[PDB]
């Protein structure tokens, strides 16, 4: 059976074509998604949630967000490689390398990582053996960019029937293209970057037409935004500096994605992290215990929400279309879930967005449709 | 563009994808559907209309309901040669011919002749040459019967893509494909033949679950009911019997399919044949003029439609079935029309049967999806 | 409890129908046809197609198209009461009233007499008096005529359920508002009225973008063409004027509208009146016969099909569309039937028009679904 | 002029949604939640989140669970009666009141105060006064059952629209009503109840062909056993039984929910209760922290599972159905997020559930669209 792969900047989710429906599959881990990181320890490399779990702590050795570089030369990405605290070197051919205690790989080589754990803990979930998958790349990829995918699924033992677009696979997941004439925008938010795609579905043809975003606005800056917060506020009581503390720091960031994820569901939540540090004057243990309501979060996000318009305004421009002109907006990402982020898509554009689908499953959910149907396997 | 046929035993229609939608297509006489009927008169050849119209006339020469052989050795088709006016004759393989003044076609030839007439009339309408088909035939057609249909295409000059059922393109005309599992009752009544077939659609298979019908059972039959009536009134009236004279008989045969399809729509209508005879005594013209109520004439055919129960009720045991276990009954073929046809669906399995599409398009209809669909076209 | 329907209040036919099934159903009437004529004649009182057939003979006696004054003030239609042949005089209210022999009637009154006949022999059909309807009319309608037509209902015995838009019922009956955002131009061609309409089916709603169309083009007038081709070609002939005598003139227009169906799906057709009228020298009698083909047919109509253009580029204009930004054109009414009808649509627009439901009866289909679906009741 | 909604008053939760732009939308309360407890409690009165906060330290002026006795009579529910901690006393008619320090109230005034929160707090996320609203109830409701239901909406200031079953609009907002005929085994379970229910979507109407259920099987119940078994550890590793302290078990309660739901996304999670007891010797506090694995959590719940075996196998045997013959099985309630569950039902019905709608807020979605569709809305 044929499955489909979202290879994201932070999550990676995998989902397989269960009678006629598109079914997202756990991991080890027991979590339906995976953190697209990957951890090279003095041992056994880790890679997925326990990858993450310590990547304050093995800055040289743990790699993350390297979708920012598959299929890129270095001459293009050599501020970003100023931006990452793992070592970025060219290879023999201009392109990319990530150098690990001398060792070397590509960015091929460390997605592959990420695709292979997928298909081994999905292939235990489903007690039959993967070999097929859908890949699925941002609309804004080149050839380059969708062969270094594609070639990534193959090192990991994968047949790669196609690369399509995640807008398309999106759509695809919302059923878009069982609905005639439909001009879509959707409106991708993950953990890192933010995606605006303009679809003109009709008599089958998914064209784009016009992109916009930002790569670097996520989710994870509603998180650090929070930690922030939760630092001044335990330097100004007691003189202690957490962000200094890789120990420390590694619980904030841990503790303050999980904070934002319950205020997406409720109005109030508190942040516990007892013995974080050390009291400087009596050397016993500080516990930190601080109540985050939703609207200083909100507060604190703020110029994170005001960027979205942007893009949003650029690929209306750049598509000649209006707000009134769009059939359909559709929320991509496991941020379009801030219930500010809706209100913001609201008022962009004037419409009730479809939220029908979990944002970070679509993706993956299309990307096994397409699958299923290469496969002959329909829908229902 | 890729078309849909309906090679029907009494009429044909030809269709195309035209913006997600099947259009059926006009013919060089106006008329949404041609008879499959070929006439070998002296001088050029007449196929369709005009040679359905002199049938009675020339019975040597008329080749009608060719259908019934094609793709049959002739030991299996001896007896319905011994009705039929036309002379049938073995080939040097068994095969079926059919001689008129001593020359010789088969099957394949007098069908493709049909289907070069559908294509070149709609090639018209259309104003690009059409060259690609889909071509439709009974469920319980064999690979003989299923390859002589497709080399009667190929004779009329066409690539034949696929050879499907009838059924199953009923069904994809009315998009029982895209509601989940659905069980579907197809109740084929066109001029004379009667199929019945149950479908068990779910997850794509469209698996032939139990077949049967009546093979002299349709709408000429209800035809002809108005004509016996009409001449016994006739020979009472004036003592001519209007059966004996090719030409009146012709005439009736025309004027009795028009007053039944009137009577589709109305309580009662008037067959007119002036100058149809002779006045026996003083050799002066006799014009037939009578009434004919709807209540009459489903007293005429209730011996035809009490026959229809029979097909249902077996194909119902031979697929385990209960009425109330039919997920759909969809009606197809010119002759379920007939309100009393329609009523008589509903008693026989307690539902609403599904009239949406045109019972004498929803095969060609469907065949034309089925084109566009392999040549990536799309539906709405 | 009861079975509660949908009823098309038109200006020539009038239509009703219920959801049976989950399946809409247009019920036929006691004279076994699924259109009623919107006729009253007072003669005994008749409604329907015995009212129709003598509304030439009894010029006086006989209110047709009392839709054109339905909740309308007598001083603004006042120039369409100058072109009926019956009596139309103001109340003592600004209302509009119709004076047969001194007896005085309101539109309500009439409408709601064609209303009593649909609801007491559909009644007949289901086994169970109907108390329940939602009932069309044009979007034009102001809430002074959209009451008037509640009104109407409610004397013929009915709760009104609704009073929706027939462009609306339209778009239900074929199932646009399950494909997202929709474009939508209805070209409806009835009778006697021609109606564009263009609607955005979208975020909830029904948007009414433009409304168009020719208060006195329709199907009548392709009749009345084709009458004054025949009297003239009568007089021509045999130098009777037909047109004078109300017995002929009554035959003749029964015959054009017959003749005019039949060129819908034929190249020809052919009128026969026999003993039509008698020779002015020899007082003998004249038996009219003349063949009409469609070519005449389209020949006659042609100045009537020039006028479709107008409406349809002025609801355009009235828009900011283009007939490419139009995504889907459905044909309504009974005249669209016509085969140069749909040929102008294709010219007009671009785009085959769709066909798929009976034009004369998807309006009252839409509100047998509104119907069902306001009475608990969902669609197979 | 106003937007209507749609409301599941359930059990343990209830939840409000309306339908705006064509889309379901379920609105938050005043505390930022999508749900709210079907609590109310008496200190001021409380209504929600803060009288279930509170339900422990005040057992006899907390009223939950109110839908056990709503529309039913005292000598039925006598049982039922002393199950629960807050006084139950028959009426001076056979009905059934609940006494909190001598003041009488009734099923319906308990409701009513639940369904008056809703629709303040959320019309004043949409901008408006919600007057109308279509309300859910178990498909196993009397009359008298769904008389009262609709009576506490109307004291709530509510026009009732109508009282649909839970299972449909739950089907609805599936979408099940357009996929011909759909058999559905409706798979409920929510905080304390669990519901089977089988159906036949088809010809109009939502067959009822089987219900079946545990009264006393929930979400609830999985809260306990992870109660008891911090109690029991806690009294094994410290000689304090928090059992008998209602401030530590409220806070136990609130905590065992809490970790339920993280092990619904992962497979280990971490219990903290600091400051929960005082040393019996030491008179020192004590801080309960422990971590907790789904697979503990999986096996204290194991018995729990146990029980879903029986109400599947009777519904199927009270409908003479195969879980081969059930096209479908939706997961409906909060529980069913419970990957255990989940797990049961795939090995139950060999098929896997339709969880792409939240299973917590999908009968609100349905009821949603049943009062946009009485009104005039339709789905984009
Ligand atoms: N319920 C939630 N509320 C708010 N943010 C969430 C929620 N769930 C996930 N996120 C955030 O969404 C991001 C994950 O989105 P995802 O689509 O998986 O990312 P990517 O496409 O960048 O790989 C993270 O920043 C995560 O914290
Ligand atoms: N409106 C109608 N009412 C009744 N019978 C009709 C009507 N239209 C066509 N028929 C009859 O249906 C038959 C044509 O059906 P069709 O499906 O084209 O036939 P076949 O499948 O046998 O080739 C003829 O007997 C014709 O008289
Ligand atoms: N099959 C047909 N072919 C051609 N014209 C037709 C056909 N059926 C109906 N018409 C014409 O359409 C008109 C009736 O349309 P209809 O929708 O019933 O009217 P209205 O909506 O104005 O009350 C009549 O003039 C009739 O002759
Ligand atoms: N994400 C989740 N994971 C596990 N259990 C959950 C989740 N969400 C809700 N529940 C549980 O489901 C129950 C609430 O279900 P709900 O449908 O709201 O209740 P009801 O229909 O009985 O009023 C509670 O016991 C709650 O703990
Ligand atoms: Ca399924
Ligand atoms: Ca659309
Ligand atoms: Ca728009
Ligand atoms: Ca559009
Ligand atoms: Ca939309
Ligand atoms: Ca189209
Ligand atoms: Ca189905
Ligand atoms: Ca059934
Ligand atoms: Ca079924
Ligand atoms: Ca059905
Ligand atoms: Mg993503
Ligand atoms: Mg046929
Ligand atoms: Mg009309
Ligand atoms: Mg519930």
């Amino acid at each position: 059976k044929a499955v489909g792969i979202d290879l994201g900047t932070t999550n990676s989710v995998i989902a397989v074509l269960e009678g006629g429906k598109p079914v997202v599959l756990e991991n080890a881990e027991g979590e339906r998604v995976t953190p697209s990181v990957v951890a090279f320890r003095d041992g056994e490399t880790l890679v997925g949630r326990m990858a993450k779990r310590q990547a304050v702590l093995n800055p040289e050795g743990t790699i993350f967000e390297i979708k920012r570089f598959i299929g890129r030369r270095f001459e293009e990405v050599q501020e970003e490689a100023k931006r990452v605290p793992y070592k970025v070197v060219p290879g023999p051919d201009g392109g990319v390398r990530v150098e690990v205690k001398g060792k070397l790989y590509t960015p091929e080589e460390i997605s592959a990582m990420i695709l292979r754990k997928l298909v081994e803990d999905a292939s235990k979930k489903l007690g039959e053996k993967i070999t097929k998958a859908v890949i699925t790349v941002p609309a804004y990829f080149n050839n380059a960019q969708r062969e270094a995918t594609a070639n990534a699924g193959r090192i990991a033992g994968l047949e790669v029937l196609r690369i399509i677009n995640e807008p398309t696979a999106a759509a695809l997941a919302y059923g878009l293209d069982k609905k005639g004439n439909e001009t879509v925008l959707v409106f991708d938010l993950g953990g890192g970057t933010f995606d605006v795609t303009i679809l003109e579905i009709g008599e089958g043809v998914f064209e784009v037409k016009a992109t916009s975003g930002d790569t670097h606005l996520g989710g994870s800056d509603m998180d650090h935004a929070i930690v922030n917060w939760l630092a001044e506020e335990f330097k100004k009581e007691h003189g202690v500096d957490l962000k200094a503390d890789r120990q420390a720091l590694q619980r904030l960031i841990e503790a303050a994605e999980k904070a934002k994820i319950e205020l997406s569901s409720t109005l109030e939540t508190t942040i516990s992290l007892p013995f974080i540090a050390l009291d400087p004057a009596s050397k016993t243990p500080l516990h930190l215990e601080k109540k985050l309501t939703r609207a200083k979060f909100e507060e604190l996000i703020q110029p994170l929400l005001k960027r979205l318009r942007g893009p949003v305004e650029q690929a209306l421009k750049d598509a000649g279309l209006t707000p009134a002109q769009i059939d359909e907006v559709i929320l991509v990402g496991g941020a379009t879930r801030v219930p500010a982020v809706q209100q913001v898509v609201r008022e962009l554009l004037g419409k009730e967005p479809n939220r029908s689908v979990n944002p970070d499953e679509v993706v993956a959910m299309g990307a096994a449709i397409q699958a299923g149907v290469l496969m002959g396997e329909v829908r229902d």
